[PDB]
């Protein structure tokens, strides 16, 4: 079955191509949407649901933000803007990058954003399989634009960890295109000009706006530009450093002191938020915030804009950046779509519509359209809809002189498209080595390295190779082999890849250790329900024994099973407090031995007076 | 149908005679017994089981124990040892009585034992009759047999305040004799020696031994002794005492400077009384108690037994006071019978085993026996259904005396009802009067009664045609009736005109610790008040719960199931008016009136109950094509 996922930083969405079409599949709660959070505990994990309700008594062992630290240098320049949305300890890995320390199964533990969204990813996957009832074995995932190849490359091994096979990852801007796409039944045909749409996505913690072409059956990105640092969680943080200040003079209580009291002010703090969006005013109150201190303030609207003024002075550059680069001007847009949950902002709303010149269009369902765009995309491996990404880097590949006059070419240029496959042949006087790297490395964000990716390979024997840019935009060396004098194939020489993408190795290192925490957090589940069944059990079947099965037994039936309900209750005081599965169920059975023979006497008298009602009709 | 009340200070037990048997009530939650707790709020109150939830969110608004506190005078010498267990604020009434201060509905209110009692009755009303689906107009109330004459008539009171008829107030420990005497079986009959049984209830406040003599289809109260200061919530406030110096020392905090704090650790305290019940050893572990510390101890069956050391001084005292009364010594006893939560503890049934010299028998229902008997009380009444006979003498431990005017009658003075008789019992005795005359009933022996203890009972007045014979005869009936409460009956001349020929009817007034019809009625009025005002916010509430989440539902269903049913123009003019219901709900719908809340629903449905009908149709055609 066809999995689409979107992964929100907040959020994240599920998506099954299944039947005639797409449906969102609901969590274990019945949430359309399951909150991006990895809790730890002593015993088990804390996915989703129940990780993100223990955030705040568990909070130095919760991890979110799982998308931002993907690929991140701990010495990235914008560390600190992702690292003050965390609530546990951020730590430097062997490679550099960022892993979190937790306290698990009575232990202190590193892991690597890679794993960490490994274990959300099997969470999500499990949620499928409880829904489908079927085999799950393909992911889609939407990623923001903004992410790096390197992020590309992990969270797609994330996905492998996961025992998924990701087919694509996506833009999460152009598979929303996708949905409008194959939602659409009256676009433009032939030699008609194309549709003109520009969306806008501002969610959680990231600003993306992309311009994209439309023709029936197909669309093409024209334009695509990203604020990292734009979303919801700037205005939540906004009002509670505000409220963290007013509480020291007010309360004589310091939150920032108390990362539990923060985290109350947080959580209350998106909802204050919600209320601006619809009133102008909007009280606000928290029970016990630090030292058992109730709180009670309010804030407007306009309070609110005010304190988010440095950030909303960046309102119009991703619509400004996303037009020039589509060479387009703002009149030339023929409709404007929003969605993301941070869209809903008036302050927002008024100042894209006032870039655009345009009222906002509510076409696409607002949390809905990405996760499902994946799901379609997902199921293309297997309604056709064609469509391509922008590549907005200039990408060269190069190679060992030898007998060729040259060394290097430019071969995907910028505000190219993708996928794309260029066809390349080369003379060779033996084996050789290759790489790609980006052709202007002033045009790239800061820090980024110039290469992407190397290769080593098996008068002069010319080699046709094939270089491409994949679905996910990717770039790959797919085949190699010569020529003999039109043409003939001789040899393949085998490519050796060196990517940002783990060897199968690590890999498979890193995929058992997700097994063993999975059935760990398996076997304590089940543990604990056999556990529960028992106790339910025992006290349903002693008030039975009180009331209806009480003519159905003799006295020494009744004390053995009344002794041995008092027996299993003192067990579960001892050595059934914390016991194993085999045990619950032993002891179940026990009881239920005797229980179900006075049941079945029950029963019999049951369908006795039945009837007598029928016979006296 | 029949109602019996188990009233307890923890937690109280429901139960109906109907059908062929006696039934517990469950509540709103399918709990066999309902949190004694009633708690204030800024809209409506918090009965039983919300009560308890809210207990320490809302710990100076939330009212607990409120049996020790019916009857209680503000200055009565023990009035410290219940004040300890009370979280809200305790204050003087204008009658030298103890009422609760807190803060309901956005402002300071005042409220008696007497209504706090009412407002709990009046709760569990209500889910007996969410359970039969039947009106509830009396109740048998079963309480402990320490309770005073005026605590009798205050509670009897509480019931009529909640609408309710107590048709007795019945000893619970009585009321559990009677459950044991209607399921035994194999009783002693005719000539036969009865079965001496012994009964002990330890619950969350009092420690109550009674031994009862049994034939079938009867009992007799042989001898009850009590101690009320012996129950459950000793041991936990022993407990979390301990565990209050212990977090001074470990963790530097004080639980006694913070009441929400203390609350976590005396709720917490509880449980580890019951795992020491089943283990020697327990952890106790209790997160964010105070400024956010963790805190994390333990304490063994042997530490906590020390901690109760001077209670377990008294261990044996009901034992022995009851025998004693009984004229019994330990041996004459055939069974010993527990009932009651904290008898559960293993050093308590150890010692109560060794004062009788038996094994401890566990025959009855730990929790649901005197509920269960006081149903069956209260349907013994009741001429709606008949039941098979149980009869059942209960013991008078004081002597009671009746006065009255001198007059022409040589003595104004009779015991009537004397020390270690029977009740109900009642008593004729005949006056010779020169004119309309005052009587009152009084304790023989005041130095017999609980310290501070008035001597008069109740008053009358008689308002009696002479006869022209200087003095004229009056009969009396003087009543000591099925709840132990002295009155008189009735009362009227005779003459020997014919010579048993009754002459007139005279008139009573009765001046009795209940209260008077015109209090009655505004304490009734006023509890109809907070149970309108409780109805309609339940009421609104749901409404709008129901409004926000059909808006969800219905938003969901136009992407899944009613796509094909909708055209473009009907799905965004649902959609349209769902955004602006949303919008509503946070401004004028925030806090509006049911009627509201009903008709933005029904705005909403009148196009979402178009497109479902579509939807519902083709469903139809699905299971047959
Ligand atoms: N009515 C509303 N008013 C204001 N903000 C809202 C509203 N509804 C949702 N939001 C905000 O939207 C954010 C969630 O939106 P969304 O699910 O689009 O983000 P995400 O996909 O998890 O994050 P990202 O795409 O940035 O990784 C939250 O910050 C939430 O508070
Ligand atoms: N296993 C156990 N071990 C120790 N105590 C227990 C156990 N089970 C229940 N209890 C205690 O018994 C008390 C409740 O008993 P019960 O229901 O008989 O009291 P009650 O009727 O509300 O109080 P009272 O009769 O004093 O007015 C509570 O203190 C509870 O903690
Ligand atoms: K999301
Ligand atoms: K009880
Ligand atoms: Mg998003
Ligand atoms: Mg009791």
């Amino acid at each position: 079955t066809p999995f689409g996922l979107d992964l929100g930083n907040n959020n994240s969405v599920l998506a099954v191509a299944r039947n005639r079409g797409i449906d969102i599949v609901v969590n274990e709660v019945s949430n359309r949407s399951t909150p991006s959070v990895v809790g730890f505990g002593p015993k088990n994990r804390y996915l989703g649901e129940t990780g993100k309700n223990k955030q705040t008594s568990n909070i130095k062992n919760t991890v979110a933000n799982l998308k931002r630290i993907i690929g991140l240098d701990y010495h990235h320049p914008d560390f600190e803007q992702e690292s003050k949305h965390f609530t546990s300890k951020l730590v430097e890995l062997d490679d550099k990058k960022t892993g979190a320390e937790v306290r698990f199964a009575g232990e202190k533990h590193v892991f690597s954003a890679t794993q960490l969204a490994a274990m959300f990813i099997d969470k999500v996957k499990d949620t499928v399989k409880q829904d489908t009832k079927a085999n799950i074995t393909d992911v889609c995932i939407a990623v923001p634009p903004w992410y790096t190849e390197e992020q590309r490359y992990n969270i797609a091994d994330a996905a492998r960890i996961a025992g998924l096979n990701p087919v694509r990852i996506v833009n999460d801007v152009t598979a929303a295109g996708v949905s409008y796409g194959i939602f659409k039944t009256d676009l433009p045909e032939g030699e008609e000009k194309p549709r003109i749409v520009a969306f806008v996505d501002i969610g959680h913690s990231s600003y993306t706006c992309s311009i994209m072409a439309f023709k029936k059956g197909q669309l093409k990105v024209l334009g695509t530009a990203c604020d990292k640092h734009f979303g919801g969680r700037d205005f939540d943080l906004a009002i509670t450093e505000h409220f963290a200040d007013e509480f020291k003079t007010k309360y004589k209580i310091d939150i920032r002191e108390n990362p539990k009291a923060y985290n109350r002010i947080l959580t209350a703090a998106e909802k204050l938020k919600k209320v601006l969006s619809a009133n102008t005013n909007a009280p606000f109150s928290v029970e016990s915030v630090m030292n058992d201190v109730d709180v009670s303030s309010q804030l407007s609207r306009e309070e609110l804009e005010e304190l988010v003024k440095p950030l909303l002075e960046r309102v119009t550059e991703p619509v400004t950046k996303a037009l020039a680069q589509a060479k387009l001007s703002a009149e030339e847009v023929d409709f404007v779509e929003i969605i993301g949950g941070t869209t809903r902002i008036p302050t927002l709303k008024q100042s894209i519509s006032e870039a655009f010149g345009k009222p906002l269009s509510t076409t696409l369902n607002q949390d809905e359209a990405i996760a499902k765009g994946a799901a379609f995309i997902c199921a293309i491996h297997s309604r056709p809809f064609k469509f391509e990404d922008i590549h907005p880097y200039s990408v060269s590949y190069s190679w060992d002189k030898q007998v060729e006059d040259e060394d290097h070419m430019e071969v995907f240029p910028a505000g190219s498209s993708f996928p794309s496959t260029k066809l390349i042949t080369l003379n060779r006087t033996g084996d050789f080595s290759m790489a790609a790297s980006y052709t202007d490395i002033t045009q790239l964000p800061p820090n980024t390295p110039e290469q992407i990716a190397n290769w080593e390979i098996t008068d002069s024997v010319p080699v046709k190779l094939k270089l491409r840019c994949d679905p996910s935009g990717l770039h790959t060396i797919e085949e190699a082999y010569t020529i003999e004098d039109k043409t003939v194939k001789k040899d393949d020489l085998t490519i050796v890849a060196h990517t940002f993408g783990l060897d199968a190795k690590k890999l498979n290192e890193l995929i058992e250790k997700e097994n063993e925490m999975l059935a760990q957090d398996k076997l304590v589940a089940e543990t604990e329900d056999r556990k529960n069944t028992l106790e339910e059990y025992i006290y349903t079947l002693r008030g039975k024994l009180e009331e209806e099965y009480a003519p159905f037994a003799s006295d020494a039936e009744k004390t053995k099973l009344q002794g041995m309900l008092n027996k299993a209750e003192e067990w579960l005081y001892d050595e059934g407090f914390d016991s194993i599965k085999a045990k619950y169920i032993a002891k179940y059975e026990e009881l239920a031995s005797l229980g179900n023979i006075i049941r079945g006497r029950y029963l019999a008298k049951e369908e006795e007076k039945k009837q007598a009602i029928r016979s006296k009709q």
